């Protein structure tokens, strides 16, 4: 459960949020494989409710109608084509599994679904699965509203409806089997693992029972006995009865404290400073590294829809965002997930974005293809953060230093810090309101290294900043607080 199942040397996965299967397949071959990306988290591939009010919101995909591989991202044929092509290039696919619930209980009955399947939330009828009233927790939930009302009561959080979403009776073998049937279908197709959506709303024991029915990965691409990578979406910040540790027996868990705290630190909120990141990781109360799935932002909290709050950094905060992602990718703690999003008309009113529901770039509801600009950036309103030189090069940095220890830490007692990874890499950050000019011990072999943030190493030459490491491993670093990117990163493969 705990191993990502990525190719040796590939240490990160990217969330291609709302991307079409055909576009992902191409991205795997043209960019992800050549650039060393480990895998891709795809949006829910199962049929969901088609919501027109608002117009096709991104969250409609988290309201299942059936387990048919039929969505705005493509059909089963397109999905299989993508998994196959990506796997053939050594890039894994991880499915966002929405198994805790079906659609909202108040959703109108009919065929307003991505595959035309009929469903009736009111009567608990989902014939395409099939599911009936006997498969939901209507009788198990003890709240007066039938929905989750108090998170201080661990029982209702699992047996009641999350904001009205019909809650599946996961204790029933029939329900467990139907979900396993869906997941096994995906595994046999070639997926390497899953993100278990709303895991906090599922009993650890129920998840385990379901995972116990899962197949080993497809033996045509993976070694015998390979188990699907499992990372459970559990939002666990401050004081709550439910702890993400309650799910360690099933696989990894999303560490939402990671992005929340990193955001507050880089934003320098309430006295926080980068010098405090010296003991980053378990020292900050985070889950063990081998059970952590980390990220700066996710599809939910990048639009104030999830845990983290206003401290979460996103592509909207480009400069600080690159620094946060850079620190994450350089630091050894956990398995890293990079976010890839689309632009939307953010409309802030009284502190809240009233357009936080807007779905992916589209034409009359049809998701737009991802176009690639001559400079390798994306068009059609796709942000493609994973294609940003500063982020892509850090994804590679993590690969190059894989296994190397956290060492040679330095800090000015404020927001100027630096550290290395064994003798394979070194990174320096300046988040202070003044320039940083100092000679530091890099632990790297003597030579000339290309800074992979400001530039690239191309045919024996650096396109950006150049760093010179002496025989004693020391090197001079100069970063103005006015620099486009106030951080420098160099590694074994950026050496001339
Ligand atoms: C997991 O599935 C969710 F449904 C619940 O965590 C997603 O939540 C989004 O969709 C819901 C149904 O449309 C909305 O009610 C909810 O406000 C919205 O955040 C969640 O994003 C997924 O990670
Ligand atoms: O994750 C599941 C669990 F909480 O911890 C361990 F996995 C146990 O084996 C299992 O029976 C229990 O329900
Ligand atoms: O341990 C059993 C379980 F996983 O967690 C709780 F005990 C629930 O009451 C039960 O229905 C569920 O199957
Ligand atoms: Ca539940
Ligand atoms: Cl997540």
């Amino acid at each position: 459960q705990y191993s990502p199942n990525t190719q040796q040397g590939r240490t990160s996965i990217v969330h291609l949020f709302e991307w079409r299967w055909v576009d992902i397949a191409l991205e795997c071959e043209r960019y992800l494989a050549p650039k060393g990306f480990g895998g891709v988290q795809v949006s829910p591939p199962n049929e969901n409710v088609a919501i027109y009010n608002p117009f096709r919101p991104w969250w409609e995909r988290y309201q299942p109608v059936s387990y048919k591989l039929c969505t705005r991202s493509g059909n089963e044929d397109e999905f299989r084509n993508m998994v196959t092509r990506c796997n053939n290039v050594g890039v894994r696919i991880y499915v966002d599994a929405v198994i805790n619930h079906m659609c909202g209980n108040a959703v109108s009955a009919g065929t307003s679904s991505t595959c035309g399947s009929y469903f009736n939330p009111g009567s608990r009828d989902f014939p395409a699965v099939p599911y009936s009233g006997w498969d939901f927790n209507d009788g198990k939930c003890k709240t007066g509203s039938g929905d989750i009302e108090n998170y201080n009561d661990a029982t209702q959080v699992r047996d009641c409806r999350l904001t009205g979403l019909l809650d599946l009776a996961l204790e029933k073998d029939y329900v467990r089997s139907k979900i396993a049937e869906y997941m096994n279908h995906l595994i046999d197709i070639g997926v390497a693992g899953f993100r278990l959506d709303a895991s906090k709303h599922m009993w650890p024991g129920d998840i385990k029972a379901i995972l116990d029915k899962l197949h080993n990965l497809n033996s045509n691409w993976f070694p015998a006995g390979s188990k699907p990578f499992i990372y459970q979406e559990v939002i666990d910040l401050g004081g709550e009865p439910i702890k993400s540790s309650d799910y360690f027996g099933n696989g990894r868990v999303t560490e939402f404290k990671y992005g929340a705290k990193l955001g507050t630190v880089i934003r320098k909120w309430n006295g926080e400073k980068m010098s405090y990141l010296k003991n980053w990781g378990e020292g900050w109360g985070f889950v063990p590294s081998d059970r952590a799935l980390v990220f700066v932002d996710n599809h939910d909290n990048q639009r104030g829809h999830g845990a983290g709050g206003a401290s979460i950094l996103t592509f909207w905060d480009a400069r600080l965002y690159k620094m946060a992602v850079g620190f994450m990718l350089a630091h050894p703690y956990g398995f890293t997930r990079v976010m890839s999003s689309y632009r939307w008309p953010r409309q802030f009113q009284n502190g809240n974005d009233v357009n936080d529901w807007v779905g992916p770039p589209n034409n009359n509801g049809v998701i737009k293809e991802v176009t690639i600009n001559p400079d390798t950036t994306c068009g059609n309103d796709w942000v493609c953060e994973h294609r940003w030189r500063q982020i892509r090069n850090m994804v590679i940095f993590r690969n190059v230093v894989d296994g190397q220890p956290f060492t040679n830490w330095y800090d000015n007692g404020s927001n100027q810090v630096a550290f290395g990874r064994g003798n394979r890499g070194f990174i320096v950050f300046n988040n202070d309101d003044w320039s940083f000019s100092l000679t530091l011990q890099t632990g790297l072999p003597a030579g000339t290294y290309c800074d992979v943030i400001s530039g690239d190493k191309i045919n024996g030459n650096c396109t950006g900043i150049k760093i010179y490491v002496s025989d004693d491993g020391k090197a001079h670093f100069s970063i103005s607080n006015s620099a486009e990117d106030p951080f420098i990163a160099i590694h074994a493969e950026s050496k001339l």
